[PDB]
C-alpha cells in the first residue's frame, strides 16, 4: 500500500501510539489492548491496531533515527489518515533536574541533523509539539499522579556521540535529555499539519552515569504507557 | 548600574512585561498599572514598576530586532533579578488560521538568524517558552474568554524582508506570524534558567492585507494588556 | 554486550553482509547459507551466521537511513569485530546510464545529511569504499557475466524528497541512483578504520518511471545476493 | 509615513547623522544645531532637523543591533530621501593599534550576523562605506588636526559576547573595535545606492580594560561630534 | 628560499606590483622598468626587481585564484619583507555605472570562496585594502586625469560562473566588476599586517556584452600600469 | 582559442597528463616523450604532445589551487575534446599509512573549500575519480612491481594552513595525503563526463617530518610518470 507499511486503508486508527523499537509496540498491543490485531509488518516494523476503554487506538514502530522515523509518520499520516501522533521511548537525561523514572515531556526538540534545514530555508526551525497535545499529557499526568519534567530535547543523527563535551552546555539551554528522532517526528506533523507529542522516560543518566535495573526500567516504562493510553482515551 | 538600564537594584519586581516600543510601556504604566513609577530611562527606554490587583508587576521596552531583545532580557535577568518574563506586542499573521484582533501564544520561535547558532553549537536550537507560563497564558485566556491560536513564529533579522515568497512554506510549517524578538527572547532566557512566554497581537495579516482600524488596535492591544496582567497576579 | 545487538562474543564472522531490511537478511540466511543460525534479534532487526561454500560468513540488518546504520556498523567494528562490511540492497536510479535489473557500485557517496560535516571539521569529507573491496565487486562480476554500473550514489535523509527538481543535475556530476545509508556506511567504515562497500540494485527508475514486477525483484536481489557471497567467498 | 517614523515629506534634509542612542542624538541638536526641530519620535526614538554653519542637516536615532539599524536607515533612504548617513557612536577598543579618546573610520565592517548571507546569496559580502564619505573625513579630520584611526570593525548581534577569546584574532585582521550596527548599515546603503560612513570613538578598551571618566567621554564625543559636523557642512 | 619563489634576499623592494599573469609582469618590467632584472621563476611564475624613474620596485606574478594569489603573497610579505602590495588586471564588468576603459579601485572585495571563513571563525570578514593606499590611488589618478571608479569587486573560485543569474544581485549591492583573487590578497594582507590595494581595468563588460579591440586591450592596461607605477613613486 | 589556453583544436590527444607545475611537463616532455611539441603557453601555463611507445599523449599545466586547476581542466575537456585527464604531483603524507617515495592513488578527495557546495546543492559532493581508470592505474602498478597506496586525498586551499591540529584526523578518515587540486578536478570532471584521476609521489611527510634529497625527488616522480605513461599506452 506504501512501501513501508502493508496495512489496509482505514485499518489504523486516527491516534497512533509510536515507539522506535516495534518489539515495544508489540508488547504495549498484547498486554495493554483488547482484540489487538497485527496489521503491518514490513521490515519486520509491526504495527497494531486494537481498544483501550473501548476506545480505538493504533501502535506503529518507527525505528532508529530522524530519516527512520520521517519515512513511516510521512505515510501514517498521508496514506492512514493518522492524526495524533504520540511518541514514547526511553531518552538518556543530560541534566541535573531529572532524575532516573521521570517522565519528560519534550516542548521542543534542538537538533544536529541537517533536515529542517533543508525543509525551512537554511534557517532555523524550531520544533515544537502540538500545544493541546501537551496540554492533554499534563492533565493526564496531574490525574494520574504524575510529575511531568518538561523541556527540550536535543536529537541528534549519532547515539555514540562525537561531541559529549557539550552535553554541559545543552543542558544549560534546558535540554533534559537526548533522543534521535523527536526533531523529524515535529518537523513532519508541522509540514503535514498533524497533531504530535514527544513523552520519554528516564532509564539513564548520561551524566551521573546512573541507571535502572531490567526490572526498573520494565515497571518504569508501563507508567508511562499507562499515561499514553489515558490521553489518548 | 548596567550600560543600558539606570534602575536602582530591586527596583524590578520578579515578573515583568515586555514591548519592543517603550511608549506602549508607559501606555501600560499609565492606564493599567497602580501607583507605577519610572524607574529606568536609558536611552530613552523606560521601564516601571508598579502594582495589578495588590500585586507587584514591572515594565521593561527593549527595542527591535534579537540583538537589542537580548541585551535587555540579559540585564534584567542577571542584575535586576528578574525571574518572568512575558514579552507582548502586534505580529504580522500569515497563516489562514489565524485573523485580526487574535492573539497568538508562541510555543516556538523558529528565526533567520545566527545567534542561535553561535549560542549552540552551530546546530538547530529549538528557541521555546517556559511551559508554566504557557499553561497560565491559556487557562487565563479561558478564564477572559479569550480564544488563544497557539503555534510558532518566525523572528525575522528583516522588518522589510527579502523572502516575502517563502511566507507560505513558513504559514505551512504552523508559523502564525512573523516578529523579530521571540527567538532572541527565548534563547537568553534558555540560557539565563529564566520563564519566558510571547504573546503577539495581529493587527495586520500580511497574506490577505487586512487590517484594524486605529480604534480597533488600541481595543486589541488592550485585550492583551489585560490577559497578560491577569496571568502575571 | 550492546543496546542494539544481542549476539555473544564471537557470533559473527569477520565477513558481514548489510541490508536495510532485516527480512531481506532472513531470506538470504534460509536460501543462500548453509547451517544458519539467528544470532542477534534487538528490536526485531535480525543477524545471521552460516556458511557459503563452507567459508564463515554473517548477516546483519541496519534499519534506513545514516543514523540507523551507522549505530549497527559502530556496533558490528568495535564489539563484534568485523572488519569486511558489504552492503546490498535497492535504489532509486536517477541516471540515464542505468536501468532496471542493473547492479551499481558506489565508488563515493553524496549526502544531504549534516553528520559527516560533524565528523569531519564542517569540511567536505569525500566518503568512499574501500578500494580493494570494490576492486574485488568489479572481478567478481566480471567472471560472474555481470555489467557492473559504477558510479556514486546520493545518500539522502529523505525517501519523500524536497528536491525532487535537483535529480537531473544529480545524474550530471554521475550520481547513479539514490539511496539513504552509503555516506554513513562509508564514513563509519572510514572513522573505524575497516573495510566497506555499497552494491546497488535498480528495481525503480525515479525518471523514466519504470519498474520492476514483483517476481522480477525476486529475480533481480538474488543476482546481488550471488556476487555478495561470492566476492566474500 | 512609515511604520517607524513620524517625519512629514521634505522634513529630513539629504544629509543626516545618526546614533543608536536617541538622547544623544538630541543633545547634538540642542547644543550644536541653530533652528533644531524635532521631526519624528516613534517608539521615542528621536529625530531632529536643524543647521550647522548655515548648511541644513538632519538627524536620527537608529536602536541597537543591525535589525534596528536597517530598519531606520531603509525608512530614511527609501521614504525621506536621505542621501548621505554618517553614523557616530562609541565602540570598544579591541586592538593594540588604538586607545582611549582616539576616533576610528570604520573602512570595513565584518560581522557574526547572518543577514548579509541572506541578502547576498550566502556568500560574503565586504559590507564597506562609501569612498568619497570616507575622503571627505580623512580631509576634514586633518583640517581639524585629529588623528583619524581607519580599519575594520567588527558588527557583533551580542553585546555580552559568547566568544571574547576570539578578539586577539580580530585585531590581527584589522579590527579595530566592536560595536554592532556598521555592517547592517553599510549593506542597507549598498542595496539602496546611498552613501554611508561610520566613526566611532574609544571611550573603554576591552582588552586593557581602561576607561576613560565621566568627564572625558563627554569631550570625546563632542571632538567627534563636530568632526562629522564639520565634514558635512 | 621559499617553496614558490627563489629569489635572494633583499631582491624585493618594499612597493611590488602583482597580476596573475607572469608574462604580463615582464611585459611591466621590459616597457617600464629601468635597470630590469629577473629576480624569480619557479613553476614559470615569474618576478622582477628594477626601476621606475628612479624609485626601486617590484613586480611578481601570482596566479589564478585566491589559494594560488595567497600563496605567493604570504611568502612575499612573510619571506621577502614587502609591505606595501599593489594588484592589477582585468575584470569582468557587471555594473551599469562602469563602462570600458575604467579602472576600478576595489574597496572593498566580496566572495563565494569559504577560505576567509576558515580563517575568521567562520563569520563574515569584510575584506578591504589598506586605506592610505587607497587614497594614494586617488589622488594620483586624479591629477593623472583618470576617471577612477570605486567599488566594490566580487572574487569567485569560478572563471566560468555557475551563478550568472546573480550578477545583477551583485551590481545592486556596488559590485562594479568580478575577478578572482582581490578577496585573498585583502584578506592575506590583514592577516600579515601588509598593505595592499586592488585595481581593475575593463575590457570586457559581461552584461553588455563588450569586449575590446586587441589594440585597445594593451592600451588600456597600460594606462593602468602607469596609474600603478605613479603611486609609488 | 581560449583566455587560457593558446593551442589549436587538434594539438591535444583524448588522453592527457596533469602537474600543477608547467616546468614539470616540460622536464616530462624532453625526457620521456618522442616528438615532443610545445602547443601552448598562455600565462607561461606550458602544455605539449608526444608520443610514448607508439600511442600519442598530451601534458598540460594546471596551476595551484582548486580555481586554478578548474579553469585549465575545463577548457582542456570543453574546447580541446580531453576525455581522459591524469594528475600527478607531489604531495605532503598525513598517515602512518605512508612513508617517502609511496605513490598514492586518491580514490576520493575531501575539502575546505566552498566550491563544490556551490556546484552541488549546498550538500555534500563526494568527489571521486573515474573507476576505470583507478583500475587501470592498479592493474599497471602491479605488472610493474609498484605497491599502490590507496585511500582519500585532502584538497585544500591553504598551502599554509591554518588547521594543522586537525591533520591527525584527516589520516584518521583514511586521507593519506593534503594538496590543493583533486578536489576540483574530480568534480570539474564529473561535472564534465571526463575521466580523471590523481596520483601523487610522497616527497615529504608533514606529519614525522622527513623529506627526499634533491635526487631522491627527481628518480621517485620518474618511476611515478612511469606509471602513467604506461597507464595509458
Amino acid at each position: 500500500m506504501t512501501p513501508h507499511i502493508n496495512a489496509k486503508i482505514g485499518d489504523f486508527y486516527p491516534q497512533c501510539l509510536l515507539c522506535g523499537d516495534p518489539l515495544r509496540v508489540s508488547y504495549i498491543a498484547k498486554k495493554f489492548l483488547q482484540d489487538a490485531k497485527e496489521i503491518t509488518n514490513v521490515r519486520n516494523m509491526l504495527g497494531f491496531s486494537g481498544k483501550y476503554k473501548g476506545r480505538g487506538i493504533s501502535l506503529m514502530g518507527h525505528g532508529m533515527g530522524i530519516a527512520s522515523c520521517t519515512i513511516y509518520v510521512t505515510e501514517l499520516i498521508k496514506t492512514y489518515q493518522v492524526k495524533e501522533l504520540l511518541r514514547i521511548g526511553t531518552c538518556g537525561a543530560i541534566s541535573p533536574k531529572v532524575g532516573l523514572k521521570d517522565i519528560i515531556m519534550a516542548t521542543g526538540a534542538s537538533t544536529d541533523s541537517k533536515t529542517n534545514r533543508v525543509r525551512f530555508l537554511n534557517h532555523d526551525l524550531s520544533a515544537t509539539p502540538d500545544f493541546e497535545l501537551s496540554l492533554r499529557a499534563y492533565q493526564t499526568a496531574k490525574r494520574l499522579g504524575i510529575d511531568l519534567k518538561v523541556g527540550n530535547v536535543f536529537s541528534s543523527d549519532f547515539f555514540y556521540s562525537f561531541e559529549t563535551h557539550a552535553f554541559d552546555l545543552m543542558a544549560k539551554y534546558n535540554h533534559l535529555a537526548i533522543e534521535m528522532e523527536a526533531a523529524g517526528l515535529y518537523a513532519t506533523a508541522m509540514e503535514l499539519n498533524a497533531k504530535a507529542l514527544c513523552l520519554c522516560s528516564v532509564s539513564d543518566h548520561l551524566i551521573t552515569k546512573e541507571a535502572l535495573s531490567p526490572k526498573e526500567r520494565v515497571e518504569s516504562f508501563d507508567n508511562m504507557i499507562i499515561l499514553a493510553l489515558e490521553m489518548m482515551s
